[PDB]
């Protein structure tokens, strides 16, 4: 039993996974696919064991019978005595971010603007903002709301992909993987930072992690926090320090999923793998760090302190929360219970 097959999304995650595989002495090995959905399918077929997923994807995986195993836990300021692995998770803040210099843009004037999204089907990047927009407009035509977008996973010829840039060669425009310039938390924030889009749908952490010298990357080197504003649901604009009072939702943390039959073994191996290559890992600083990838958030978010135990042995619905689950279901009525594959 003692061999885990991880699923990497796109070639950059594949490279990191391969490095992890070498360092783990083949206790972990690698399968790779072009999209998160394709990785879920590999897991369903039994051709991979597990991968770490945004909540929108957990919904897809869970409808197909896959179960939550361990959750990303970032640093906090409550439960400070408990070990990270045993500390409850707090969830992240889904936000809408704009330029300060884009004056007079508010939640209530987004129609016909230009948007940047992590990917179709993701929590902060898609399910939350598009769910809110569908409800408020009373329309399922969320594909005509913004003039142009980068929403990796959408039809490449459509307005929803028009602002996506693809790779160095301009290949893979709008692919939902790290090859697409504007993919994920960091890519969607870059899309806003470079003024390609008017609004980015990301999380609070993303803004902090890519401003005021936190990044060193060329697009991010020179970005100042005061040059960004958050859009509140009441139509107000706030500094990025006010995220606790100006967010779109609180999201369940990204989490590892697997087949029920493999969950116990995946959990055992991962707890051991992080003891070696996690935050204070025995071999991290030094040989390999599983939670770093120079802000590219590959396999796991770079702000992950550890993978934490769940408790209550939750179903995917209990993990995501009834609130969020119904919000996703309601949104998916635009595009009632079954596996998508
Ligand atoms: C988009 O609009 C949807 C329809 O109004 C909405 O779904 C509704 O969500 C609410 C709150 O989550 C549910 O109301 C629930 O209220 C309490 C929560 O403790 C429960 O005791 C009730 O049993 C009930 O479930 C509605 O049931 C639900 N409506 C439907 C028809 O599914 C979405 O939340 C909206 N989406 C977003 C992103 O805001
Ligand atoms: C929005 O996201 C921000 C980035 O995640 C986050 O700021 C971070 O918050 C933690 C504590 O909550 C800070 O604490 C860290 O740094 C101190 C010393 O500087 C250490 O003692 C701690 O061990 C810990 O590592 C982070 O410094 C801080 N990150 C940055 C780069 O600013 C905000 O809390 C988030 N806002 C909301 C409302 O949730
Ligand atoms: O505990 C069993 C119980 O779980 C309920 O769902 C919980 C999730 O377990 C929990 O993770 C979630 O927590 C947060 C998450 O960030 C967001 O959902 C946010 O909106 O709320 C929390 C903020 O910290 O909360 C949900 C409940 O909202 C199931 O609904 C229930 O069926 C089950 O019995
Ligand atoms: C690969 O996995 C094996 C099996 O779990 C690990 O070997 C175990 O190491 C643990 C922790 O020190 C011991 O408690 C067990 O006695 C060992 N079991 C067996 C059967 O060898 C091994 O450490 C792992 N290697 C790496 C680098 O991840
Ligand atoms: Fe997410
Ligand atoms: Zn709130
Ligand atoms: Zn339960």
């Amino acid at each position: 039993y003692t061999r885990v097959v991880w699923c990497a999304v796109g070639p950059e995650e594949q490279k990191k996974c391969q490095q992890w595989s070498q360092q783990s002495g083949q206790n972990v090995t690698c399968a790779t696919a072009s999209t998160t959905d394709d990785c879920i399918v590999l897991v369903l077929k039994g051709e991979a064991d597990a991968l770490n997923l945004d909540g929108g994807y957990i919904y897809t995986a869970g409808k197909c019978g896959l179960v939550p195993v361990l959750a990303e836990n970032r640093k906090s300021s409550k439960h400070s005595s408990l070990d990270c692995v045993l500390r409850p998770t707090e969830g992240y803040l889904a936000v809408a971010v704009v330029k300060k210099a884009n004056e007079g843009l508010t939640w209530n004037s987004l129609k016909d603007k230009k948007s940047c999204h992590t990917a179709v089907d993701r929590t902060a990047g898609w399910n939350i903002p598009m769910g809110l927009i569908v409800n408020q407009t009373g329309s399922c035509a969320f594909d005509e709301f913004f003039s142009q977008s980068c929403a990796p996973g959408a039809d490449p010829k459509s307005r929803l992909c028009a602002l996506c840039a693809g790779d160095d060669q301009g290949l893979d425009k709008c692919v939902p993987n790290s090859k697409e310039k504007y993919y994920g938390y960091t890519g969607a924030f870059r899309c806003l930072a470079e003024d390609v889009g008017d609004v980015a749908f990301v999380k609070n952490d993303t803004v902090w992690e890519n401003t005021n010298g936190e990044s060193t990357a060329d697009w991010a080197k020179n970005l100042k926090r005061e040059d960004f504003r958050l859009l509140c649901l009441d139509g107000t604009r706030k500094p990025v320090t006010e995220a606790q009072s100006c967010h779109l939702a609180v999201a369940p943390n990204h989490a590892v999923v697997s087949r029920s039959d493999r969950a116990a073994h995946v959990e055992q191996v991962l707890l051991h793998q992080q003891a070696l290559f996690g935050k204070n890992g025995k071999n991290c600083p030094d040989k390999f760090c599983l939670f770093k990838s120079e802000t590219k958030n590959l396999l796991f978010n770079d702000n992950t302190e550890c993978l934490a135990k769940l408790g209550g042995r939750p179903t995917y619905e209990e993990y995501l929360g009834t609130e969020y689950v119904t919000a996703i279901a309601n949104l998916k009525k635009c595009s009632l219970e079954a596996c998508a594959f």
